[PDB]
């Protein structure tokens, strides 16, 4: 099956997911318009992360980076106190080099990903989704900014005024994802941030035309009780989408075919029939890989 | 006083020239025809020994990189058995990344050159030859290739041909040199490869005319005994000089005043006189902090 990932909702769901069925047979999606060229080499966040997890080296604690990572060019920036913009880790910043010196030699970003699938063992595809650059900014009363400035920033305070996805109009969809994208039919789309990870790769040209064509089933990245209190709360009104897991359902009611929700939030489910979809039960709370292998099995059931 | 440096020879002697002067009286003019660019990094090898020296943070054992310095980004590459093509410390790679970002940023080499300067509290005069590209490559029998290359990977083994000092001649002499170069009138050659290390500084337009207007002062870098089995023993003959510490000095018979080489070699000294320069005796093979510091008195009262 293929998975859209990003953010750190969907490889959460991965680590189960892999322990549910055959690695060859697993096909992520990652998001791209996270990139970001840092001290010279450029740093694929999303893409990063599915590969240290299927490399058994994420590290498990902040989910992001890798485990035991040493820090030591980093800390020298510290001393001298220049905050370089994110802590990198040693160990992590090889893979920005190794990829890097694949592209600064006129290869390609799928290229890259895929030697490096070969360094790290992974059985798994792991594709981003897209050769072509795609960065996402954020357009609001105090400027417009790279998203990485907004959050990682100023700490997500700020207002807003509408996301632009640039650069996405004139990419086009990675020729190896669209390769897989054809003998495939179960797309799903992880549970994680639905305008800045998963947006960005159903708003390339062609993209949304074709989940249209398959069975598409999508897992909400929010649940019910209080107020979401995430990334993707300021960044709901100001695309015209309502924060919940109501307007997550409608964003993809172009192409979602089963929509699956907490069991928290029992909220008006003959709501998300108003759009023509089926809909499930199940804790999307991952906390293990245990808690989320459970949620696994009901993805591929829900199938 | 003003001090050519580059290589291995000159930072020797500067470690003991720093403990016989005041630091502001002392500036090096580096050597630049090394840099390169590698894994989205300009490194300039030889600036960086001169900074990590007036620093207290050169690793005294090797001569060059940091001391104590960890190398966790490049043994990631070791275990994945990708050669970076050089061993970069953590700590010396921040360096790199650095003075990279000031030049990524519309900045100059000699502005990164100070701006490091001053987060290591360097109270010396440390600055490149140039902030213009220039690049040593060797021509050979087995093809042209970078001066990396040669020895840094062939353990300099090939043959020769001539030596193409490239981009020197549309090089232009850092400006903050030539200010400098102007209050100052003692000139210093340290002990290094005559070819590649300060016959680029040399080279420069320019650069030769104004040294004849000057008191000009070097150290043979290499002591008579068995052949040179140096680095320049073969870059020696491909340029037209006799691989001796007499050729090395009427490499300078067009600016060279004083003249000193070590006590080792007793060869003709009347064949230095056939140059019409000074000659003095002094043991260059430094071999502590002290027995440099001996040989920099004398250069002082040289002069």
């Amino acid at each position: 099956m293929i998975i859209f990932s990003g953010g750190t909702g969907t490889p959460k769901l991965l680590d189960g997911l892999k322990e549910i069925l055959p690695e060859e047979e697993l096909t992520v999606v990652v998001n791209t318009a996270e990139d970001l060229w840092v001290s010279g080499n450029l740093i694929s966040p999303d893409l990063d992360t599915v590969l240290y997890l299927f490399s058994d080296q994420i590290d498990r604690k902040r989910w992001w980076g890798i485990e035991n990572d040493t820090f030591g060019t980093y800390e020298r920036m510290k001393e001298l106190g220049i905050e370089e913009g994110l802590k990198l880790g040693d160990r992590d910043r090889a893979t920005h080099i190794i990829r890097s010196n694949i592209i600064r030699d006129g290869a390609s970003l799928t290229d890259s990903t895929v030697k490096l699938s070969s360094l790290f063992g992974i059985k798994a595809n792991i594709l981003p989704m897209s050769d072509d650059p795609v960065s996402t900014y954020i357009e609001t009363a105090e400027g417009i900014m790279h998203f990485q400035d907004f959050w990682i920033g100023k700490r997500g305070e700020p207002d807003v005024r509408g996301v632009d996805i640039r650069g996405v109009s004139e990419a086009s969809i990675s020729p190896k994802v669209l390769e897989a994208f054809e003998k495939e039919e179960n797309i799903l789309i992880g549970p994680s941030n639905p305008i800045t990870s998963i947006g960005p790769i159903i708003s390339l040209p062609g993209m949304r035309e074709l989940l249209k064509k398959k069975k598409v089933v999508a897992v909400s990245p929010i649940i019910g009780n209080a107020p979401v209190s995430g990334p993707a709360g300021k960044l709901m009104p100001a695309c015209g989408i309502e924060v919940s897991s109501m307007g997550v359902a409608e964003y993809y009611q172009d192409f979602l075919d089963v929509f699956v929700f907490d069991e928290r939030d029992r909220a008006d489910e003959f709501a998300f029939e108003r759009l023509g979809c089926h809909a499930s039960r199940a804790d999307t709370l991952m906390t293990s890989t245990e808690k989320s292998k459970e949620l696994a099995e009901i993805v591929v059931q829900a199938f």
